[PDB]
């Protein structure tokens, strides 16, 4: 049993800027999100080896983390902010496709969700 590689977080050929948008979703987004004491099953990607889940990228074909979040945006692999929104999207839905209802990793999720939503609400006017 093996993990995929992990979701690029640079690509050469990919246009990059800043946005004061990325630059919000890194500096308030990311960071409210990733301190909170819910954060760390989300911090990286789901290491089905280690957590004995041989069944998790079986189902789950489309796999994102805070952990590559955070670099591609570090990185500057973003164009726009919906692109990074997608990501957290996909973060989240992942955990309740593979996730039992109300199951505790299912209640994190949802609060961090929650949060999120709260602070995209936010995301500033394009300059
Ligand atoms: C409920 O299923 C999920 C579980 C998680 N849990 C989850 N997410 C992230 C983690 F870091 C984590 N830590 C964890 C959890 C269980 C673990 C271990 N670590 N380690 C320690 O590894 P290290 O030696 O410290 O590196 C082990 O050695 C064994 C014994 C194999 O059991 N667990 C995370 C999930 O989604 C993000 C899940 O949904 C897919």
């Amino acid at each position: 049993s093996m993990n995929p590689p992990p979701p690029e977080t640079s690509n050469p050929n990919k246009p990059k800027r800043q946005t004061n948008q990325l630059q919000y979703l890194l500096r308030v987004v990311l960071k409210t999100l990733w301190k909170h004491q819910f954060a760390w099953p989300f911090q990286q990607p789901v290491d089905a080896v280690k957590l004995n889940l041989p069944d998790y990228y079986k189902i789950i074909k489309t796999p994102m983390d805070m952990g590559t979040i955070k670099k591609r945006l570090e990185n500057n692999y973003y164009w726009n902010a919906q692109e990074c929104i997608q990501d957290f999207n996909t973060m989240f839905t992942n955990c309740y496709i593979y996730n039992k209802p109300g199951d505790d990793i299912v209640l994190m999720a949802e609060a961090l969700e929650k949060l999120f939503l709260q602070k995209i609400n936010e995301l500033p006017t394009e300059e």
